[PDB]
Formats: structure tokens, sequence, C-alpha cells
């Protein structure tokens, strides 16, 4: 199937002829290194990589003889090692000889600090560190995303608790909406995932089938959704069976919550007269599980939540909490999905503070947003050569030297170099061997990474 | 393997259950919508309708996976088994659907239709919403292959201009994106949709990619060079940069050799190491295999300027037929680093005012011709724009279309989108869509020559 002999930029498969003689170890490491500032990222993502693509017996003969074929006509020559790939196939009946050492998955860690290594286990084999880099650096997808999602967490997590003293349902507030904005069917998955690091509801369930197979989860309903009808059902309707679109919807679905769009149409007569008073019979009497959420018309995502809230305001009793804050009843609630990103989210939330509207009325969805338009660059995602083993000599190729990481007793991380931390400094290594010789040494169910990633 | 009756957005699941009583058609369009990158290429498709749409999709154990997901997902029973359950039997698991679209490769300005999908059994006239999700993802393959053909545009305007023709404009830019890209996928979807315009790549996925969706003739189409880098060449300490240049070259004096030049000495390297030192070793290398040098960091217009003065101090320097100074044929440079769209323009213009040749350069794009790419971009869009219920029909950026589409271009050769079904009428050349899948077979099949050749520049 998956051949990770082609799996690597093709330059770097020359690279076992390019270091000098009697070169025997070549160490990396992974960092996102400084330069809405994220202070701290969610390291998140390696799992997936070293069970998806480089545990068991990743390399066969049929495998080394088709990297072969492939490379011959790539570079119109013969400058694949392949006696380098039939030793380890032979030596270790093709588990790749590398070790792996990382901070747990789901761990929060401040920019500019070692988040993984990896070096070769068996002097033959220092090329091996160069040629599984790209494979290991598409971690900083998962990372960026889990990270990016954490932050627009903590914006959340802060006016939810002004506005309501608390923050039953934070989980519930961002809707991963990316799956048409991302770039393929893996990265969807992978994407959908890592921001379910943080929150539940995502519309691509193939975030949740990646938890289940490549961590593990105890919690009962990992991810969820709502039907949710659109401009496309409804008006299919005609504008003169809008009303009996609504009645079919919410009565289609009165066991769990329901996404209508009122923009269809009009707002107006949808909220003051569908809502408001022909169909009122059917909204009052939803339960708090399975509220009536409106989607507000197009314009701007801030002002679009006002005035549908104002326009439900009328017709809705609302009340105000312990906070003092204005609160729709529990059967009606709103979601804003348009043009919802980091810096968006803040304006958002703040403004409907400053109008004495209450978080809990709304919850937010983002698409291409928070699984596309990010790049490496974000947080600035490294990959690099710290140390080298030359004819017994140890040299420093950024960081220098072997790294470890700690965290002191006023609790700041230290990323110590030079095996500096082999002198036992603030305490034990904070990476563990997470990958050795074609086998996972330690894995984290997605309970304990979301545990690992929860807000301080 | 694939499961597509788990691929799409969860809200359209329970469409089954939102639209009126005998709804019998729901049909919709993609295009790259304008405002108020004038062409794109459409490039793509193929590769989802292969991979994904053909043949037997559905399966018992699908649709039984399909429901026991969505019945967690959504914390209540809203899945459609028995829709799917009638694809299984009444049509072995083939989905009722068709799709017209432009041909791969092809040239199309914004504001077109591209494609269309509508379902072709009126039971399954919930499918067409279903699919949106795995079709719409051919934003990113035509993305990539249109930004990748604006910049050929641009490298190709100053190589004419500068060398008086167009030979070796294929590997002018090379894909370096491997890194940059979310994913595996990704990374061969990418790397072929920048294949359409260039030969250049570090990911041999895209040439697999081709070779299992589109088929080609050509004996190479995609294609790469050693190259080394500051993690090996350091490696031999700063006092063997000299050795580890030598051997190098010495290595790979067949093939061409990129080899990073600014590990310790920017000038050392290019005056001494590369000049009298192994001149020798150079200047005899064939103008197949010259001695590519990839210069320091910085700003990348700045950069090749100094390093082609540098080089063209101690090597001979020639003036071709346009007037422009070309170094010998054993000797070029590479710039991988801060290259896009708008510094690629910056630096050409650069290179010309300085009277360099843009034949001594080629360029590498990386997360910047994979990565920072978005939907946005071209404006991407999928609307559904015709639906029949109870056998009656029913209807900042441009309006979307309405009816049934067809593409058209007028005696004048402009391109025109015809809405309501207009088109039928054939008052200009007949529909220009083709139907490239019908009920799990796919119709219609470009190879990746033919997509190559739609995509060519126009000479003008």
């Amino acid at each position: 199937e998956f051949n990770i002999l082609l799996a690597t930029d093709s330059y770097k498969v020359t690279h076992y002829k390019q270091y000098p003689p009697n070169t025997s170890k070549v160490y990396s490491y992974f960092e996102c290194r400084e330069k809405v500032k994220y202070e701290e990222t969610v390291f998140y993502g390696l799992q997936y990589i070293l069970n998806k693509y480089l545990k068991g017996k990743v390399v066969t003969k049929e495998k080394i003889q088709e990297a072969k074929e492939v490379y011959r006509e790539h570079f119109q020559d013969d400058v694949f090692n392949e006696r380098g790939w039939n030793y380890i196939l032979e030596k270790y009946d093709g588990h790749l000889p590398i070790e792996v050492k990382a901070v747990p998955e789901g761990s929060v860690i401040p920019r500019g600090n070692v988040l993984f290594t990896v070096e070769n286990t068996d002097p033959e084999c220092y090329w091996l560190t160069n040629w599984i880099e790209t494979i290991l650096v598409q971690s900083w997808y998962p990372i960026t995303v889990a990270t990016n999602s954490r932050e627009q967490k903590k914006i959340l997590a802060k006016y939810l608790l002004e506005t309501s003293g608390n923050l039953d349902g934070l989980e519930y507030k961002l809707h991963d909406f990316g799956y048409r904005g991302v770039s393929s069917q893996e990265t969807a998955g992978i994407g959908a995932s890592a921001h379910l690091v943080n929150f539940k509801g995502t519309d691509t369930v193939a975030g949740i089938a990646l938890i289940k197979k490549y961590y593990g989860t105890k919690d009962p309903v990992p991810g969820y959704s709502v039907p949710a009808a659109e401009h496309s059902t409804i008006t299919a309707w005609g504008k003169d069976h809008e009303k009996d679109a609504f009645e079919h919807i919410v009565t289609q679905f009165s066991s769990v919550p329901v996404s209508v769009v009122s923009d269809s149409y009009d707002i107006y007569n949808a909220c003051e007269k569908i809502w408001g008073e022909d169909l009122r019979h059917l909204i009052v009497s939803r339960s708090t599980e399975a509220p009536l959420i409106i989607r507000p018309d197009s314009g701007n995502p801030l002002d679009t939540v006002l005035k549908v809230l104002d326009i439900l305001g009328k017709k809705f009793p609302v009340s105000e909490n312990s906070k003092g804050y204005k609160l729709l009843p529990p059967y009606l609630r709103v979601i804003q999905g348009d043009g919802v990103d980091i810096n968006t989210l803040q304006e958002i939330v703040e403004g409907m503070k400053q109008k004495k509207w209450s978080i809990e009325n709304v919850s937010f969805g983002s698409g291409g947003a928070l699984l596309q338009k990010l790049t490496r660059d974000l947080l600035n995602c490294s990959f690099k050569c710290s140390y080298v083993v030359t004819n017994g000599l140890g040299v420093n190729v950024s960081k220098k030297g072997r790294l470890s990481l700690h965290r002191t007793p006023a609790g700041t991380f230290v990323t110590l170099e030079e095996g500096k931390g082999d002198l036992e400094e603030y305490g034990h290594d904070l990476l563990h061997t997470v990958f050795k010789n074609g086998k996972v040494t330690k894995s984290y169910s997605f309970d304990e990474v979301r545990k690992n990633a929860q807000l301080n």
C-alpha cells in the first residue's frame, strides 16, 4: 500500500552519500520556534503518524524494488541506497532503527522548546534521521490546529465565565465546519481530530474515527453534530411554504437540537411571524436539550448576531442571569458560523458583552479558517539536526547538541542543550521514548490527550 | 478502505428529511466566482471520481458502519438506511448521479460553470447535497494548478525577453512543498497539480498519482536532482567544506547537483572552493549536469544578484543573442527561499534590470505554493441552482447562477455561461461541459498528456 521508501523529499534520497566518513549518528529535533501571539502550543498528532506510517515491518523486498524503479526514473540515475534498505530489512525484519522521544500527547508547552527528537539506533542507518524528517514534520498541522483551537477556547472561556459565572457547555461553543475548506480527505480527518482535543462539535466524523482508531476513548460522545437546515433545502418548498418547511424540520428533529437558517426569505417574517407565533407552540415546547438554533442572516458577524438577538428578544422572554446579562429562554439559541476566525471571534464576543448579551446565547462555527489558511509559519514549526557523531567525535550542527525538556520549581519550561540535561538539572527529562526500533513504546488515550490540553 | 457514506459534512446527512414530498431532482454546480487570477486551470476532478466515487461504493457493511457512527454522532437515529440500501439493491452500490465538467487542464475565465452534479434517480434527490463535500475539495488542485500556471506566465515573459525563447521553461519552478502541507494525501494531490505546469518536484507521490489516475506517454513526467543542504555539509566541519563540496560533486557528476553555499563562507566557497580549488571539477561538468549553487538567506532578490556577481567574476560570463549575461553551461543557481507569485515577479524583474538572463536561475516554492492557499483565493463556490419538486421546477460576490447551466464560447471566442436551460437552444456552440461520471461509471477520462496540453500558456 503506502511505501515509506517513497515518502521523503526526493533530495534526501541521496544523503547516504553526503556525510563524512564514519558518521554514526544524526540527532534531530522539532520545536515551534519563537518569532494573536501563540505563546504556548498543544503537542498533538505524532502518535497518529507513528502508528499509521512508521510502526512494524514497513520495509519489504517488494517496496525496496518499487523505490529503486521509481527513483531510477526520477533522478535519471541510480542513486538509491538499495543496500542500505536491504540491511534494515534483513537486520531488523523491516523495522526502522530510529528512536523518537517526545513530550506527552496533548501537552501544552511554551514556544521555543524541544517537543520531540529523532535519532538512528544503528550506526549503519545514520542517513535515516534525515529521511523520516518529512513524514514527522507534518505533525505541524495537527499541532497548529489543536493550538489555534485552544486559543479560541481561551477567548470563549473568558467571556463565558464573565457573562454566566461558569463554564458549562464550553466544549460545545466552537464547531468545526472545515470539511469542505481543507485540501484532502486525510487532512480533514487529522484536522477534525485536533479540533476535538479542545471541543466536541464537528461535521467531520472522520475525526472521531481517527481518535478511536489511533488513540482510544471512554468518552460516551467524543464528537457530535446536530441536524441543520440550510437555504438549499428550505427554499425548495417555496416562499409560500417556508412555514411548512420550518414546521416540518422542527417536528422531524424534536428530541435533539436543530439549526435552521432564517435568512432564506426574510428573517423578520421568519422570526416574528413564523417562529414568533405561527409555530410558537412548537418552539416553547422544546426541551433545554433540544433547543431551536437560529442561524442569523448574511452580513457583519457581530452586527448580525445582535440583530437576530434583539429581534428574538422582542418576541420571546429574555431574562438577566446572576451576572446581569440578557439570556434567551432555554429552548432558543443562536449559532454564528460565517466569518468567524480567532481575531473576529474576539470582537464578536467582545461586542456581545458590551451589549448585555450573554455568551450562553451563542455558539460559533469555523471552516477553512481553522483547518486551512494555517501553515508551518504560524508557530514557526521547525525541524533541524542539532547533533552529529562523526569519527567518534560528537559535533553540534537553533539549539545545540543533545536536548532535554524540564519544568522548574517555579513552573517554567526550559530546554537544556549540549547534553546539559544529563546533570539532572531541574528534575527529569519531560520527553519520553514513544518509538524505538519499529515499535510504539508509549501511547496515550484521547482522554489523556484532552486532559493534558485542558485550560489552565 | 474508505466509506463514502461517512465522507460528507454531518449536517447533510439529515437532508433526506428536509425536502418537500416528491422532490425528484437536485442540481448543483461549481465555479470560481468573481468580485466587482482572471482564468483558472480546472484540474483534479478525475482523481476524486476514480479514487472515491466510481464502482461499487456502497456495501451492507458500509451502510451498517454509517448507521452506528451517525447514531452516536447525532444522539438520535437520523441516518437514511433505507435510501442507501436502495442504491445497494437497485444499482449494486453504484451512485446514481451524473457529473458534467469542462476538460481536465482547461483554462476558463472566472465566473463560469466548471462542473455540475445531479441525481439520475428521483429517489436519490438527496444524493447531490451529500457528495458536495468530496467534490468541492477539487478546489485545492484547481488552485494549486492555477497559481502554478500564473507563476509560469511570469517566468515565460522574462525568459523569452531575456533569452529569446522558452527552452527549459518546464524546469524553472521546483516543488518543495512536501514538508509544508497538512498530510500525505495532500502532498500527492498538490504535487500532481504543480506537474500540470512544470516537471520538477521533490514529491514522488505526485508522479504516482499522475500515472495511476491519468496516465502519461512522457517517459519522465517529473524529476529531481541530488541536493546538499546545511545539515549534511556542516557535518564535515568548517575546515572541510571544500572536501564536502569535492565529495558531493564527484559523487554526482553525470547528473546536476544542488549545493548550499552559505554554510560558513559565502564568498570563500564561490571564490576559493568553487573557484581556485575545485574549478577543474566544475568547468569539466557537462551541460546536462551543471553545478547548482543555492544562495544564502535574506532578501531573495538581493541574494540572487549578489551570488551571480561573485560567480560572474570567477567564471566566464557570456552575452546571449538578447544581450543578457549568461553563466557557463556547467554553472547555475537556484532560489528556493521566500519565493511566491509576488516575490517571483520582483526577482526576475530585478535580474532583467541587472542584465542577467533568466536562463541562469531556477526557483523553488514550498509552503507558499501548496499550503498558503484557500478556497477564497479563487472564490471557489458550489451551489444548488435547480430543484424539481412535484414535477415542477424551482430556484459582495457576483450573483449565483440559476437553472440548468451550460458553457459556450461566442463567435469571438468569449466564454459565456448560459442559465435557465437557455443553452438547449444552442445559440452558441453546443455545451462545452462533458459528462465525466454517470451511475458509477467514469464516462470520459483525460491522460495527463491532454491535461498538460489544455493548460499550456497562450502564445498570443
